[PDB]
């Protein structure tokens, strides 16, 4: 059953992912410094959404925890003491075992775990309360059993683990801090072409979650005035970074191709197919238009037409590298939809060429959609 | 339904005191720098156990959010994103509202909530799952509806409390401090007498750990070489502070008074009756003398011999005069038993008198029980 655990992983990595907005409506907008609003609410806010990041690993703990224990409280709470004991292990370990002064370290980020600290985290917990949560000990020492016993020993494993992770470290750090410098700054045009056709490739099994994890929240690092460092595109274009919002891409088609294939699928629909198809058609290209969910609209053409699934696997990882280089910059939250369009537009850049590229997109979708449909005869929705 | 309320409040309060031990373990033995451990073991755990404490506002937030959610992991995500958003509006806010600099607000904790901010934040997030978790948004916004959007409306939430709580804290926040100077450094005797006293007058319905909370995890304040800022008795004496340790007078009774207790109760139930009553009663009191646990002890003669609960009650908070006058410190990490005795031993002060006035106090309680149920005919179990 490998398979279905690499779903709960995308599940489990989903949910920090989640509660992005609140970072975005808060940060986006502090960080934006709108003239029409008080710099006293921006700067509050602002220091908000960052407290909202600065716990991230902690909440990609949780998230796992919560995940492979059917979302129990109490394999939360054993992931904030595993993650807290485990970070703290690591900080007071890796200067020993590197040599370094923990300060240079610390700056560097040469030990820093970050989202995959809090990864290793969520899953001790997860297994030690899967294990030990019915723990039965002897009847004078009752109180401490059962899920009373799973911190402890979370704990325990925690350091144990921290150790380890300060020995392992350098070299599979060294080779991640490698990866985000290339993909963020040296060849960002055809990283993010291949993150976003790998993404498509990936969202009919869910793992997309699992690839999006290091482009979204841990390639690239940004210190904004206040001394907060932040990872990955998303916080880091929320955050202001201008090198970030390469990720901007996904509003060409999840906002116009994607609505202008279900366009294209609904007229295509038989006549005596065709008010109800609308009417679901409508409705998703509703939901990306706004929100950025394409699982509606991908869907429907997902396993009928798997030449149109590629096609718009290729257009979407083409997207990334068409923004890249004309510079069209507006960063998401969760999903890349109108609210997080117009909510994070305070740091967007040519934000105008987004509808003019936008329309092109959805030409293009619809043409190609259309012609392939008549051509191949491909069963799409109402048929 | 306030009783039942009430009690809510105090499981709720429980859950992060029984993470204490993993903290006591940790910290209790590395602070205590052992010549018979290396300085860099005791180091790492007395790291690891300060990183447990640093997190507690978050674990008190997570306990009630759990408590009032019937334990669902993501009211405990709630409470996170909550915490932080309230913790950071009310650092940027609270200069501007007392008008000085937040570096010296930060240093004093002037605006510091603490426990009670994460007990603010766990509430918040509480009530906002309760109304919220099952909400239901346009179709088009489907994503955001549910357990998603509980989050969002918790930050919200938290932000304006931030701010009304940074303009509202200066009065409550001055009362706090002024009650643990004095409980802590003025006049502690009386402050633990009459802490006994109403904690054992609160056990019998579960008040006692909302009454202990203040105790145990906000009067006094103590700072260790590495800079952590520790407030209560507890994690004061694990941490390493010479005044702590006034808790100490738990262990007089709950590891030879309510034992004595116990075994006196055994020895007066009749023949018929005494077998199976010594084995119940040796149970209660090899758990009330190893982990601390009370409750088995007490409820056995809770109700029946109200008047020996009263004398009880009264010796207890007698303990703690009795242990801060003879030097008596020795700390515990949830209640007094010999696994915390030996654990927490390494700061330990006058151990030797423990085992000495706990022969005394279980001669007083065994002569004390004994006369008042051959005299009074108090029904102890066995009758
Ligand atoms: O699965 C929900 C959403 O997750 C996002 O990260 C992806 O970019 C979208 O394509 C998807 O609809
Ligand atoms: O309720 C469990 C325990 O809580 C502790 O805080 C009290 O000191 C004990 O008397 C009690 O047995």
């Amino acid at each position: 059953n490998a398979f279905a655990n690499l779903q709960k992983v995308g599940k489990s990595l989903m949910l920090p992912v989640s509660v992005l907005p609140i970072a975005g409506i808060l940060l986006g907008v502090g960080s934006a410094n709108f003239s029409w609003l008080p710099a006293v609410v921006s700067h509050v806010m602002a220091e908000a959404g960052g407290s909202v990041f600065a716990n991230m690993p902690l909440i990609f703990a949780i998230g796992v925890a919560l995940g492979f224990t059917n979302n129990d409280g109490v394999s939360a709470l054993a992931a904030v003491v595993a993650y807290g004991i485990m970070v703290k292990t690591m900080a007071v370990v890796a200067p020993l075992v590197l040599h370094l002064p923990a300060e240079e370290i610390a700056s560097k980020h040469l030990a820093d775990t970050g989202v995959l600290g809090g990864i290793i985290s969520g899953a001790i917990a997860a297994y030690m309360f899967n294990r030990f949560y019915r723990i039965k000990l002897p009847e004078y020492l009752g109180f401490f059993a059962g899920k009373r016993f799973v911190p402890i020993i979370s704990g325990l494993a925690a350091i144990f683990t921290g150790v380890v992770l300060s020995f392992i470290w350098p070299p599979i750090g060294s080779a991640i801090q490698t990866f985000s410098q290339w993909a963020a700054y040296q060849n960002p045009v055809v990283a993010f072409g291949i993150y976003g056709f790998i993404e498509r490739c990936l969202v009919p099994f869910g793992l997309h979650h699992i690839w999006n994890v290091p482009f979204q929240m841990q390639i690239g690092e940004y210190t904004n005035a206040a001394g907060q460092v932040f990872h990955g595109d998303i916080p880091r274009y929320m955050a202001g970074d201008p090198t970030a919002g390469k990720l901007s891409g996904g509003f060409l088609f999840k906002m116009y191709g994607l609505p202008a294939a279900a366009i294209a699928i609904w007229h295509s629909a038989k006549p005596e197919n065709r008010a109800k198809v609308g009417g679901i058609m409508i409705s998703a290209a509703l939901t990306s238009f706004l929100t950025g969910i394409t699982e509606p609209i991908e869907f429907s053409f997902m396993f009928v037409a798997p030449i149109l699934y590629i096609i718009h696997a290729i257009l979407a990882g083409l997207a990334f590298p068409i923004c890249i280089l004309l510079g069209m910059r507006d960063g998401t939250s969760f999903s890349h939809g109108l609210i997080d369009f117009i909510v994070l537009s305070g740091n967007s850049s040519k934000l105008w060429l987004f509808p003019i590229v936008g329309i092109g997109y959805a030409i293009v979708y619809y043409t190609i959609f259309r012609v392939l449909i008549k051509a191949l005869d491909l069963k799409t929705p109402g048929r």
